[PDB]
């Protein structure tokens, strides 16, 4: 549920 990639930084994201 925690640490979901992209929708943040094109990455793993979190």
């Amino acid at each position: 549920a925690g640490c979901k990639n992209f929708f943040w930084k094109t990455f793993t994201s979190c």
